[PDB]
């Protein structure tokens, strides 16, 4: 990208011990930013995001080189989904069924693309409106090779283990079922209005939680049949776990049902 077209407002959104996000732009745009190969990662990301076409998935403008690396993406105004709903606790179980629904649609594409995200969660979902939500950050995301059904992960990374299906803890193995299981987890946190899965718990505390077959509970307020639905993502066997073609035509479905009342 051409950095003269390219406008950075002083205010970061994010910052951390990463990098930084910030607001700019006729269209507006988000700015990831660095603070040796986390080049490569964002190089990487951006390469992965090139690749994907999708209403309910991040659209990435391109790749900016000035005085630090910048990934410039569309904007989503109301950002991360968990904070959103922090800040918004009425929001209603409609609007997060629609939101869910958003992101299995645009999960169905990545698992149709063979593309596995390996962080889905509330907090890489951002909201362009209440009622429009795209899948974020791509940065361990992986093509599947032509011969392989699941990513093979060749060192334990810093993983956000609370988000992560057993076959990844215990085998380093990452499909798009793995990411099913981590959409369970979005689910219920949608549905928690933003709550931190598993709060209280270390990760290796959690993984002897779901080995003994001990799930988190449902959420006040959460139809039965959407924790059904999160329970079926939890699936401790990947082979019985369903993918995103059955786990999006499940809230297909139910978000039409909740339609057909109102
Ligand atoms: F992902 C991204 F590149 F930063 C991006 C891309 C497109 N639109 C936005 N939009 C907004 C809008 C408002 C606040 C944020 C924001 C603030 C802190 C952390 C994160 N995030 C980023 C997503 N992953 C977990 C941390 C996002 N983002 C962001």
């Amino acid at each position: 990208l051409d950095r003269k077209l390219l406008t950075l407002e002083d205010k970061e959104l994010g910052s951390g011990n990463f990098g930084t996000v910030k607001k700019g732009y006729v269209k507006t745009v988000a700015v990831k930013i660095l603070k040796p190969a986390l080049k490569d990662e964002l190089l990487a990301e951006a390469n992965v995001m090139q690749q994907l076409d999708n209403p309910y998935i991040v659209r990435m403008i391109g790749i900016c080189e000035a005085e630090s690396w910048m990934l410039v993406m569309e904007m989503a105004e109301l950002g991360p989904l968990n904070k959103y709903l922090q800040q918004n606790r009425h929001v209603k179980d409609k609007n997060i069924i629609e939101l869910v629904h958003q992101v299995s649609m645009g999960m169905k594409y990545l698992e149709e693309s063979n593309f596995v995200h390996r962080d889905l969660a509330a907090r890489n979902v951002l909201l362009v409106t209440q009622h429009y939500a795209k899948i974020s950050d791509f940065g361990l995301s992986k093509a599947l090779r032509a011969d392989e059904n699941y990513y093979k992960a060749q060192t334990h990374g810093k993983w956000p283990v609370k988000w992560y299906a057993p076959e990844c803890i215990n085998y380093y193995k990452f499909s798009s079922k793995s990411d099913v299981w981590s959409f369970g987890v979005l689910m219920w946190e949608a549905f928690s209005y933003g709550q931190k899965p598993y709060r209280g718990m270390k990760g290796s505390e959690v993984t002897a939680m779901l080995e003994k077959g001990e799930r988190m509970g449902c959420p006040a307020g959460c139809p039965r049949e959407m924790y059904d639905l999160m329970n079926l993502c939890w699936t401790y066997d990947v082979e019985n776990r369903p993918g995103f073609a059955a786990v999006e035509l499940r809230l297909r479905n139910y978000y039409y049902d909740v339609v057909n009342e109102g």
